[PDB]
């Protein structure tokens, strides 16, 4: 294993740890019974539908700090037991439709630090047990209506440092177990009626808004978002 992969293999932990080792591609020879695969900081730039073939026991995959721009659409399809997927700090420009659909047992999904401008509509729909979703430090221009509706288990949602001007009406209403949300570093437009959903939400959920920092969520114009009411907008909504 250790000679075939170039990485450290620990059979007792069902772990293949390549962290910090230069790779031109994910190595061959990963045992089919592997549970934990550490590919962080390996310099990976592409993955294929073949890369993780047969890793039906894998629970933890860390692809953080690589140079991925594009994911093949079937890249994670065999990884049905996956619980943690680290994809933070790559150069992801988009996510293909259905990319996470097989990961139904996923608990944490790290997507922060990429180049995402958009998300496909039902991209998170199958992740019904997800507890953490990190989307901070991308370039998100909007969130699809319903994006989070199936995430009834969600405890943490990070949306800070994006390009968001609004959130869709009712974006967070299904998130009954939510504990932490981040929303700073956006450019919310407090002149548009769309803001009223978010201002009322922040007022009713201030304890959940974190840097706790509800007043840190501010309009592109300087107003603190939770201060904005239809009266602010001259009753025009």
């Amino acid at each position: 294993c250790e000679t075939v992969t170039g990485c450290t293999c620990n059979e007792g932990k069902k772990e293949v740890d390549c962290q910090g080792k230069s790779l031109d591609s994910v190595p061959s020879g990963i045992p089919a019974d592997t549970e934990k695969l550490d590919l962080q900081s390996t310099g990976l730039a592409t993955l294929s539908d073949a890369t993780f073939r047969g890793l039906t026991k894998l629970t933890w995959l860390n692809l953080d700090y690589n140079q991925l721009q594009t994911l093949s659409a079937g890249v994670f399809d065999d990884l049905t037991e996956l619980g943690t997927l680290g994809l933070a700090n790559n150069q992801l420009a988009s996510l293909p439709l259905g990319v996470f659909d097989h990961l139904t047992q996923l608990d944490k999904l790290y997507l922060g630090g990429n180049q995402l401008k958009s998300l496909p509509s039902g991209v998170f729909d199958r992740l019904t047990k997800l507890k953490e979703l990190r989307l901070n430090t991308n370039q998100l221009q909007s969130i699809p209506a319903g994006a989070f509706d199936k995430l009834t288990n969600l405890q943490t949602l990070s949306l800070s440092t994006n390009q968001l001007q609004s959130v869709p009406h009712g974006a967070f209403d299904r998130l009954g177990k939510l504990q932490t949300i981040t929303l700073f570093g956006n450019q919310f437009d407090c002149s548009r009626c769309e803001i009223l959903y978010l201002s009322q939400w922040i007022r009713e959920n201030s304890n959940k808004v974190k840097d706790e920092s509800p007043d840190g969520v501010t309009c592109s114009d300087g107003k603190v978002v939770r201060t904005v009411t239809n009266e602010t907008l001259k009753y025009e909504c």
